[PDB]
């Protein structure tokens, strides 16, 4: 694979360095690492594909070498490189697009599609040419065991799940209390509402509490945290427990005191921060506790005394929101992002050809139910697919 | 335009290698570019500006070369290198603002703004240095007839319209049914209204339908679906579509069922998600097509029953959602991004000396007249002033 | 596919040239160009077919070259050479037939069929013979991106159309206003109707308008202007708008006074003939903008004075017409057209080989949704196997 | 205008048959060809336009020549002659451009546009390379004066004229009878009407004569001529012959019995067909006469009957009819067609730079006041621009 990488790079290098009428120095080291490859990729056959629609294409290699005798390129010398390159890209983008669609469920790290196994054998080593992009330096840096990392900006570290737990109702749904949230992509709202508004609740304050168990721990990630969770402050008819009926919902939202925001790994706290809203940091932390609280206002005037009654109606329904969105991040594993692409190609190549379901990626790489679960041979096979499609996007944009 | 980039990528290679102590071997092949450079362009007269305000200059290169038989770079090397450096930075910034600020009906590719197309002659074909960067590469990849693409996080793709259609009205806008929407930049949100919330509809479903179609095909986008759209969310008060009237908006935010988004190309569908919201694919698309539908819940506890009479009034009207945000992409035509700073470099180089509205461009540049018409020959204009735009803020921040 | 082009232009040189009796002047330059192309190929094996039903086959190549110490071409020399362009012929129309059948969505312009993306290797430079037809200068202008041109003779540009537009009507379809048209090939046929006469219309004046948008510009476009649309013209009974009812239509036509033709390109006003019909000039221009009157005749023989009343039955409807022809026009892009099989031959050796449906043509390659839709990726597709057809044409008819 | 010609047909063959890999004996007369123009044209000073809003622009030569040794070509080969090419097509496009904007009363085939004048030197002559195009062949066998001629695809001889003669009539225009016309193009829709059937006409026989004089001979035309003008066979309200009133028309079509067609060339009968229809040839001719009868049915079913009564009212009126279309033609002065775009690209380049209306050619170009009065001076000059603009045609759509 460090090969396959090699190779894109040194496409890449000279469909860019290789032009007319730039001077030899610039690209005579260039030419030497394209002389290499075409060298080692001489006399050789390979073969593409075969799975799903993807056709069988077979490649045989029998190429010049560039020249040195020049002192300044000029249009032969571009011309012939270009009609070498042009074969080149398509057989890289046939070989990732073979081996991202293949898939194992042991042995993830190691190369599928035969083609690419050949490549990783021992005669193609001595085209190993830099490993300099993100994707491939964390390769490296886990196949000799140590500290990956990739920055991500906005990751999709939350599985997608809007949902809401009832500490307090009744068939007729008219006083509830509890908590609705919406965990998505770098997103988190929670809404802790109460219909009675902390009447029968000790000392006027009812306590929530939300719990969001990231798969992956994540590293000097940039949070922001603000009140007023958007999405539970109309009003709505939300389905109940069971789909059996239907409650009303009407917000009438107060402020969040003491919230409290706390950032766990393994249960010890690695970070808090009490109302501080805005712009925060989580140093290192796996969960996120975010505690918060309605209290009832203790001095009210005729408007919202009037919207707070004590006897049973509760024609409002009071509410206290939070909003979290992980800006950016560093997680040691691989998750797609924002700023990226790497799904989608992946993605979009297995849609093309109806690639049959694999063991473990799930039906049509659907990301949320790829992340609720992602056992360590998924995530193995995901970093594999995921190197493989950043190497073709070096070239096949 | 390839030999303005080359220019500036040699004058960027210049300031950063070029530093004092520095090793020869790390800037051997930077000085002998620099030293074409300095030969090629020696004895050459250029004239820039002459258009709005932006002052008319005149450049004239003499210029020395730069040495060879150091070992460790000194302060009379970084002196020299530095005086020459700075009038090359000025003319490459004068030229880029140049040829920005112009236009041309026809062959918008090709170049304007005499001093670039003077540069564009056969004698100083031997300057290009390396085409590394994207825009630059896609230049020359449309330049010869390839496959080109440019990534986006965010692409506002969109032209932005609020607007609204109404299947069912009446002057007392009292019984009202249809759609609204709001498309800007990346992000769609679009709510279909009933009043009657679907009380006499076969089924007591409503279906609702909205057909947003992109000017440019995107390429492997990766999507953000969600309900529940923000904006239809919360009551308003409306024009008429005469603008005689204004009508009131009450909603209450039912979820949307059975809702698919379809992900078309050229009629044909090319992607179908059938109630699967979260982080979704489309591997191309010149259509959106978000279907969904407003089902009266069948099961209504009492309060919910109050809010959805038979009878006429309809206090409170029912509404279903969907938010669609472009999370990034990858199109074949340059657009503006939230990532990168052309379309404001182009904008803010334009307003600076006042340059009067040219033949294509519309006034102040407003990106959503420049998306709503897109013509080919707008295209070309944009991608020839973005590149040049990139070039300069390779240099120039 | 240049060097496609250059062998079935050598071949069809060599089977209109090498005859016998002929001078050895007259046919010098092009043995040799023969003896290059057989050396060239001679021990290249390549294969053709496998899609669809097009049969597998494999073509091998070692031919002797002709004489060339001969004063005078005689019987024996013109067997020998027949005999081996018809085998040159057979594998050219292969070789076109299997690249006409493909198609690719990505990268359209590049060569699809292993035989020709052999071909286009860099062993086979050396058949380049010249690039004389329209459309192989045309892809090498493109190729090396120009400005370019294909002219056509009545091309059908507008997708076939047939329909109506009600700007007055009723559920009796009594008494209507509206436009009929019929956009099909090169011709545009619309025509205005009053069932009124312009009873109630200001000053007894209806007005009349019609856009028609083309896909492509046109360019140096000679089009026919006359009134009296025919087709338009006689009775009918026509579907409802939705297509439940239907309504009867019995025109009786007036003459459309004040005609209007506005040809546009972009919103720019590039040509205005006003009363003018005959052959005119649209110089370029991307819309149609056709606009007539019905004028109610200020003075009536008691005949026609019967025919349009005052009062509410009309038996008789008013109706003015207009039909233009596009004769011939220049476009940038191909178009089928009246002239030349391009699409005949393409859609000729899909249906004789049951190719099944490709990514991005439409089924049967049917033009009128080939046209409607028409992004890119299909024109260049369109333009490929446009110019393979060609080709093709030159030798096999 | 021979040596014009020649620059655009040797920048033609240089755009084509040079190309990258040719062999040497596939262009080595052209390349002497090429180096003959370059030296010829080598030091000379042009200058193109001035009239109207064409630019003033100068050119002078000052290029390479091209090798002779190679014995294959080669890309740099090829760069350099096409850097050559992009300058001496540039010229070519703005000299024939600047021509066909100049007219003259006297001597129009004498060049206008200094530049072509200068080029009409005997410096220049050594340029002329082969006069092959249809257009520069007439315009050599008429210059010394021979019989030439072009072949025109549906020829546009006839100006526009739509209208009607009245042999009988009334102030009411109730009971008439007489002829209409449509001259359009190449077609001629005829169409004889008698309201009373041919009642009291001399064996219920009624002759429509109409003669068609055409502005120039036509020589071995194709014509189809079919029965029941199509055009005039549907119901009319026509403005009288004085304007003052309108008449209705209420055709009900007979078949036109004993027809007759006579092509005439000054005076005698060169052709007659009778009651024949279909394709028919005229072998030499300058006016048509077109003879038809309107027979009554001597038996006559009821309705018929019912239609065409003794009395006096008629409300329904006979009409025979006659289309006659021009499919095919040779002619010896020049004219516009539906297969050439000449008169569109003149008469373009003309409104594209809105060249001041001239003594000759009449405001805009417009082809029927053109055709109309067609004076030898006139079409001297329109065979001058045409021919320019064919010569540009063979570089520039």
């Amino acid at each position: 694979m460090e090969v396959l990488y090699s190779l894109s790079k040194t496409l890449k290098d000279a469909r860019d360095k290789i032009v007319e009428g730039t001077l030899y120095s610039n690209v005579s080291d260039l030419i030497q690492q394209f002389n290499q490859m075409i060298v080692t990729m001489n006399g050789n056959d390979f073969q593409t594909g075969g799975i799903g629609n993807l056709p069988i294409r077979n490649w045989t290699f029998d190429f010049g070498l560039l020249g040195t005798t020049l002192l300044n390129l000029d249009a032969n010398y571009v011309e012939t490189a270009r009609t070498t390159i042009e074969y080149f890209i398509d057989f890289i983008d046939n070989v990732c697009m073979d081996e991202m669609v293949r898939e194992s469920q042991r042995n993830g790290v190691a190369p599928q599609s035969e083609a690419l196994r050949k490549l990783a054998g021992i005669k193609f080593k001595r085209i190993n040419f830099n490993n300099s992009s993100e994707y491939i330096e964390n390769w490296n840096l886990q196949n000799r065991r140590q500290r990956t990392g990739f920055v991500f900006h906005k990751p999709n570290i939350f599985p997608y799940s809007a949902s809401f737990t009832l500490n307090r109702s009744q068939p007729m749904h008219d006083n509830l209390m509890g908590t609705m949230w919406l965990n998505a992509g770098s997103e988190i709202q929670v809404a802790g509402f109460d219909y009675s508004c902390a009447l029968n609740a000790p000392a006027n304050i009812q306590q929530f509490e939300h719990i969001v168990q990231l798969r992956r721990a994540l590293t000097t990630a940039t949070i922001t945290l603000l009140p007023d969770a958007e999405r539970f402050s109309f009003p709505r008819v939300i389905n109940s427990a069971d789909g059996a009926t239907t409650w009303f919902f009407n917000p009438i939202i107060l402020r969040p005191n003491n919230v409290e925001v706390e950032f766990l790994l393994n249960g010890q706290i690695i970070n808090t921060y009490q109302a501080r809203f805005g712009t925060i940091v989580a140093r290192n932390f796996d969960t996120i506790r975010l505690s918060f609280q309605l209290m009832r206002p203790p001095n009210m005037t005729p408007a919202v005394n009037a919207l707070f009654p004590q006897a049973q109606p509760f024609q409002h329904h009071a509410t206290v929101g939070l909003t979290l969105r992980i800006e950016s991040a560093v997680c040691e594993s691989v998750l797609a992002d924002a700023n990226e692409t790497l799904l989608a190609n992946v993605t979009a190549v297995r849609q093309e050809y109806a690639i049959p379901v694999g063991p473990v990626f799930p039906p049509g790489m659907n990301w949320t139910e790829l992340i609720t679960n992602y056992s360590p041979s998924r995530e193995d096979n995901l970093q594999r697919v995921f190197t493989v499609a950043s190497i073709r996007s070096m070239l096949i944009k």
